[PDB]
């Protein structure tokens, strides 16, 4: 029925993982028709058990089927590369912590504590639990540089950095952003905040060990927040917003780049933010009310296209 | 996109979970319009987060909305039901022994020492570790009891139960499908053989703990074996069938009953089946086949319509 199909949907995610995290899928590059018989005498995987899989592939269109061999789709040719986005994410989307987490999505309704999910199965929150945990913070900062790298050529695009001279990307990971920015638009100082216990080392980029809870560092004409709100609660979100207004003067511009809702797409990483972050993704409207309270005003709005998402694009300076 | 959200298909399970587990479903009777704001003074769950959580059922086609009101759908009105066999499904379907068998589903694939994904996670085979978790038996159990409910109608329809004296429900559960038989057939001796640690106790039931693999007891005139045979591999299904064979003489009928594989429906059970038993959904003519390799003659074959899934009934006799 649709109905048993839809409980089991977590099925179709754990078949994809299975057959992206063991590399299977990386024997499937530039849509080669691969012969199953021969992939399970070299890799060694189970012949008859790989090929009921790989139907279920088929299925989801996630693979092909023509002349007795299997390809990866045109869409899902990502999945043949492990550097690739969607390979972190599956990684990730299924993994014990982020499982054991939705499994306290229920509980966690009827707490009034500000303890997410996440906090309630693991004892600490998201990022404080990172720091003790190779895999979740390797991985989630992997795929946190991916889609970086995916937006930085239309970001270029649409608004004029050279106009500007010293830059900050306030909780920018690994600093993926800007370390392309820079190589475009040269002879500007970059700066890039975090939480670092060990200090990031990239030519021309200035790593912070930071808080924007507490404060951010002032004297800086552009400040750059992307995908940083939507991990915070209204209160929290204009809490940051405020310390960036107290950062910045009349000269100063905030880039608050944002995955926004949208009524067309999925509600599904709207709940995702509730259950790791008690966090939200928030339409245009919801960011500027936020903008607002924190004393900033929207002089630019646009919309950027990318594949997984529609990202908002909002300019905000001081009242 | 399409891809990121079939990634994120665990998403829409974990939802559901949320929604059922808690009982929060339970509000949504007899296809009334739920208004959230009393619900949330009523039941205590947090009003923005969980009006969050509803658009996301409205999204899945879980929930209706109209004039800022949630209602379930005529399908999904089984959620409302906490009895409904649907809602012992989502429990078990991302419970954290069946997320940690998937997680090692991948690593299954290359191992070749007949150990299921769900044994290299757990220690034990699916069955033997029941033996040891009241909730993952307790909820399996009455699953199967719901869904033995639902079939018996059409199962008497379909076939004359009164030409037989001796009845027994080899791997019968808690005995729902001849308990049910029984109250519309009446005046027969009713057994049900099963790995019972305590027998269970129904008026003219006599309930036998036993061992499929080992033996089948002789003196019925007719067998049941349904939903047992996807729990097995081919040479362990030919097992229980020889044992059958043994069991019956020549005026014996064995019903074999199973969820059978046809290529409109999906496939993603026949992964399930691999992950927790290195089992799989099988076709009538696999099952025709194992019959015949245990020296059983098919008489009789038809299809049950059941709403999740289509059924092969198929009568055996001794060659
Ligand atoms: N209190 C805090 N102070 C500074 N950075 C923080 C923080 N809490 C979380 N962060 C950082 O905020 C980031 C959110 S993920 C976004 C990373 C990057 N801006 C991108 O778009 O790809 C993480 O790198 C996390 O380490
Ligand atoms: N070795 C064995 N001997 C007997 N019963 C067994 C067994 N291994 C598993 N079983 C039983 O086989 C059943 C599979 S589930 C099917 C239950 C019932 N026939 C129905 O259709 O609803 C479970 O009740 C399980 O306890
Ligand atoms: C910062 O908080 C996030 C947290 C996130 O997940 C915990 C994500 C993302 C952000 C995110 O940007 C993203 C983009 C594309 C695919 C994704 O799976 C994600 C994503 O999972
Ligand atoms: C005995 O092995 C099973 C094992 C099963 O799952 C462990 C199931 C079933 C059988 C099963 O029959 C079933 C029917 C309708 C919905 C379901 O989720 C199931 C089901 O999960
Ligand atoms: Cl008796």
């Amino acid at each position: 029925s649709m109905l048993t199909e839809l409980i089991a949907s977590n099925r179709r995610s754990a078949a994809i993982h299975a057959f992206v995290d063991t590399g299977l899928s990386t024997h499937f590059k530039d849509g080669i028709y691969v012969d199953i018989s021969e992939l399970s005498r070299k890799s060694g995987v189970n012949y008859a058990r790989f090929s009921r899989l790989c139907d279920f592939l088929v299925e989801m269109g996630v693979l092909v089927s023509n002349d007795n061999k299997f390809r990866l789709s045109d869409e899902c040719h990502v999945f043949a590369n492990p550097e690739s986005f969607e390979s972190f994410m599956i990684k990730l989307e299924i993994c014990s912590h982020y499982s054991n987490a939705w499994l306290m999505y229920g509980k966690s309704l009827f707490e009034d504590d500000g303890k997410s999910a996440f906090e309630m199965a693991h004892g600490r929150p998201f990022f404080e639990y990172l720091d003790g945990n190779k895999f979740l913070k390797s991985n989630f900062d992997a795929l946190m540089t991916r889609v970086s790298n995916l937006i930085v050529e239309k970001l270029l695009g649409i608004y004029d950095f050279n106009q500007h001279n010293r830059i900050l990307d306030v909780g920018g990971g690994e600093g993926e952003l800007l370390v392309r920015i820079s190589e475009k638009v040269k002879g500007k100082h970059y700066a890039v905040l975090d939480r670092y216990s060990e200090l990031p080392v990239s030519d021309n980029i200035d790593f912070i060990n930071g808080n924007f809870l507490n404060s951010i560092p002032s004297g800086y004409d552009l400040y750059i927040l992307k995908n940083v709100l939507h991990n915070w609660s209204d209160s929290d979100s204009i809490l940051i917003l405020e310390n960036f207004r107290k950062a910045m003067d009349k000269n100063s511009s905030l880039l608050l780049i944002n995955m926004v809702k949208e009524p067309e797409f999925s509600r599904s990483f709207d709940i995702l933010m509730d259950v790791l972050f008690l966090g939200k993704e928030r339409s245009f409207t919801e960011f500027e009310y936020l903008a607002n309270q924190a004393g900033l005003v929207v002089q630019e709005t646009k919309v950027i296209d990318q594949s997984y998402s529609p990202y908002s694009f909002i300019k905000l300076q001081i009242k």
